[PDB]
């Protein structure tokens, strides 16, 4: 009983929405469009190429296309902002003091490699929601 147009996945179900927003903004539109939705976490691999095959297939602008995920960086610290426990990462974590401190799938990669990015940054996201 996934809404339409959502992917369906292993008792999830995750919306993604082309709407450019700042994170903060993101995970608010997420937690409004559906009853208990975040933007997403993210805990297997096979999770991460279900949502980047699903992203896929929606038709893209040329560039910057980043789409954002639930995590972000507090404390020094990464973690989901559903409350979730870290499984997972394809964040590459370098020497940076930048002051970036939200993480998208990057477009360039195919959504294979996550990146920092300043949270006030518009962007693409993607909500998830337990079925």
């Amino acid at each position: 009983k996934c809404p339409k147009g959502w992917l369906d996945f292993r008792g999830n179900c995750y919306g993604y929405f082309r709407y450019e927003l700042p994170w903060k903004r993101a995970e608010a539109w997420c937690r409004s469009i559906r009853a208990g939705a975040h933007l997403a976490s993210i805990h297997t691999s096979e999770e991460h190429r279900a949502i980047a095959k699903f992203i896929s297939q929606y038709h893209h602008g040329e560039e910057e296309e980043d789409v954002w995920i639930g995590l972000f960086r507090w404390n020094s610290v990464w973690a989901w902002i559903d409350g979730s426990k870290k499984h997972y990462s394809a964040l590459d974590d370098d020497d940076y003091p930048k002051g970036k401190h939200c993480a998208v799938l990057d477009e360039s990669s195919g959504f294979l490699s996550w990146d920092n990015d300043s949270c006030g940054e518009r962007n693409a996201f993607i909500c998830k929601c337990t079925a």
